[PDB]
């Protein structure tokens, strides 16, 4: 996972700027170099063409520094003379990474002299001319579309005499025509050349303020530290997203320090009296937020989780904390952004050999692993799921696939088992394994802007990053010895999200908390202005305004669609009712669509399609009211990353 150089730009004075591009590598050469983290080769120019083997973006070295977004390179080390080199500096809140620029490679020279006229070098050398909007952007001469402008983010945005003004990092969009440019102004670069131990939890304050707790999991940070707390006499409240480690710090202690604290959780409540609280982020939102008075501490636990409910209960937290009289709130976790996972008590984590009897992402599994107990392989798709489990069935073994879609009581209770499975365990399923063996790949949701008609829910395949790998493994070594096998070792924790997610609050905070639109944003505006979370760009408005649109939604259909699972219970809903009301179709008749399955006989003609969530089947047409609401929201000036 390093990034390699595929090729680069000259850039000098004669519009006076000339720009010249030149490949220099093929997709041989990138992985290889990419692969060993070594390339020997001379380097020049003022910008590099840079490459993660799948995409490609730009790099500028400003003041022996090269810079790029992070949204293209994250953590990720640039291959060099001599192997890998670590980045000198990086910033997910900034978009912004940078490493120390190879040699042989010229610098520019920041803008001093604040310039209008902007000028933009992309990828290909072309110069596309601007004029200054406030601080990070430009507008455009001459509108473009946004596809010509993709692949060129970290390229330099130049004055007329050839200083750096600032780094491309996006385009501003009425529907696909980029009207102005966003870049990262060079100001910025000097402030984060200036910048660290949270190992401990923090003091208690006289006036209201955010800490953090970075440590190991399990190291006490959800029971020592709440009781060395109330044992200074303060009232501590502890937030967790699943029911199941809520319950499980309760009893520990219970069974071991003699204490009985309150606990919260939709499936079981108990109130002691206790200057403890254990509660689920969900049971938190449900009971109102914070009440008054209540609490001197909220820990926010697993605070890398980006679950919509998580995102949703911290930022409520950091929004009503310090009107409800708190003193502190904790931000804690085991896998800051930019953090590596770390080795977990009792979890033995071999990785995998090339030698074995099941072929295995590049590696092979030997039979002895898992012949005999209980077993879980994570698999990163349904299809191989089903492949798998099959295989092993013809080897003798007691072998089952898990995926969203099929009951979870497909996996037995006790005796030997290996069940081979998708993410779609995590929320699925709680109980725990010998061994976990993992592919390393990530499939996580993403929003495409596709305008066909307005925007797709859809899928990306990743690489695994070191919050995804601890989720994983996690499943084995739970109050004793557990095996962790691997294919590799992922990525660092990611600092950034997707837009998609911002989608995901609204739809649950409607679906689950009848939180209005305006509600979620203030919340979600919280979690954005606090430092040292995740990250995402900042389409809060966009959002805001299409679900606002969303009115009259059918109670029914949202509760069916809430007891299924659906992860955007209410768009699904509200597409439903829409074709209910139209005596039309559903997109597809997918499981998706359950609800509708009475109504079949009695619909008829094309669906009017909002925005897709999976395939479309159906005849469709584009012109429900709806869709052109969520349609003219997407005219409005909407930031895209390049
Ligand atoms: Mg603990
Ligand atoms: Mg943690
Ligand atoms: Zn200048």
């Amino acid at each position: 996972g390093c990034v390699s150089i595929i090729g680069r730009l000259h850039v000098n004075q004669r519009a006076s700027i000339t720009a010249y591009a030149q490949q220099t590598r093929g997709l041989l050469g990138a992985i290889v170099v990419s692969m060993t983290g070594r390339d020997r080769t001379e380097q020049a120019g003022e910008v590099q063409i840079l490459s993660t083997v799948s995409q490609s973006f730009l790099g500028t070295t400003i003041s022996g520094v090269l810079w790029t977004v992070y949204h293209g390179a994250g953590n990720k080390t640039l291959a060099g003379l001599r192997g890998p080199v670590t980045q000198m500096y990086s910033s997910a809140e900034g978009d912004l990474v940078g490493w120390p620029s190879p040699p042989g490679t010229k610098s520019l020279e920041p803008c001093k002299c604040g310039a209008v006229d902007l000028y933009l070098v992309t990828r290909n050398a072309d110069v596309i001319p601007a004029r200054r909007r406030g601080d990070k952007r430009g507008a455009l001469l001459s509108p473009r579309p946004i596809s010509t402008l993709k692949g060129s983010s970290g390229g330099p945005v130049l004055c007329p005499r050839g200083h750096v003004v600032g780094l491309f990092r996006a385009a501003v969009c009425s529907r696909g025509v980029a009207k102005s440019i966003d870049f990262i102004p060079v100001e910025t670069l000097d402030v984060v050349t200036r910048s660290s131990d949270n190992s401990t939890p923090p003091a208690v304050p006289q006036t209201y303020q955010v800490g953090y707790l970075h440590a190991p999991t399990g190291s006490g940070k959800s029971t020592k530290v709440p009781v060395a707390y109330a044992a200074q006499g303060y009232k501590v409240l502890v937030l967790n997203p699943s029911v199941a480690a809520t319950l499980g710090f309760g009893a520990y202690l219970s069974k071991a320090h003699g204490i009985n604290p309150n606990i919260r959780t939709g499936v079981r409540t108990v109130m002691t009296g206790e200057a403890i609280t254990y509660s689920t982020y969900g049971k938190f939102l449900a009971d109102g937020g914070c009440a008054s008075g209540a609490y001197d501490i909220i820990i926010c636990d697993e605070c890398h989780a980006v679950d919509a409910t998580s995102i949703l209960g911290i930022g409520t937290v950091l929004d009503q904390a310090e009107t409800a009289g708190v003193r502190l709130t904790v931000l804690a976790t085991a896998t800051p952004p930019g953090s590596v996972t770390t080795p977990h008590p009792d979890i033995e984590e071999v990785g995998l050999g090339r030698e074995g009897e099941i072929p295995f992402y590049g590696r092979a599994i030997p039979l002895s692993c898992i012949k005999g107990g209980r077993h879980l392989i994570f698999c990163h798709s349904k299809k191989k799921c089903d492949e798998l489990a099959a295989a092993l069935r013809g080897m003798g073994l007691n072998a089952v696939a898990y995926y969203r879609g099929l009951d979870v009581s497909i996996i037995p209770a006790q005796g030997d088992v290996v069940v081979v499975a998708t993410d779609a365990l995590m929320t699925g399923y709680t109980g725990d394994f010998d061994s976990v063996i993992d592919c390393n790949v990530a499939v996580t949701q993403a929003v495409d802007f596709s305008l066909d008609p307005t925007f797709t829910i859809t899928t990306q395949t990743v690489p695994q990053d070191a919050v995804s790998r601890s989720q994983r493994r996690g499943r084995t070594g739970r109050g004793r010895q557990g095996t962790y096998r691997y294919v590799s070792t992922g990525e660092r924790a990611s600092g950034m999200f997707d837009s998609v997610v911002l989608c995901e609050c609204y739809d649950a905070g409607a679906a689950w908390y009848d939180l209005t639109p305006a509600e979620t944003t203030v919340r979600l505006r919280a979690y954005f202005n606090t430092p040292g979370l995740p990250v995402c760009q900042d389409h809060l408005e966009f959002w805001e305004a299409v679900f606002t649109g969303l009115t009259h939604i059918d109670a029914h259909f949202l509760s069916q669609t809430k007891q299924a699972g659906e992860n955007f219970a209410y768009l699904v809903a509200y597409q439903a009712t829409v074709c209910a009301r139209a005596k039309a179709p559903p997109p597809s008749w997918d499981a998706m669509w359950k609800c509708l399955a009475r109504l079949k006989p009695t619909l008829a003609g094309p669906t009017p399609l909002l925005y897709r969530l999976g395939p479309i089947t159906n005849e469709v047409t584009l012109t429900h009211p709806g869709t052109k609401y969520i349609a003219t929201c997407m005219q409005a000036d909407l930031e895209v990353m390049t």
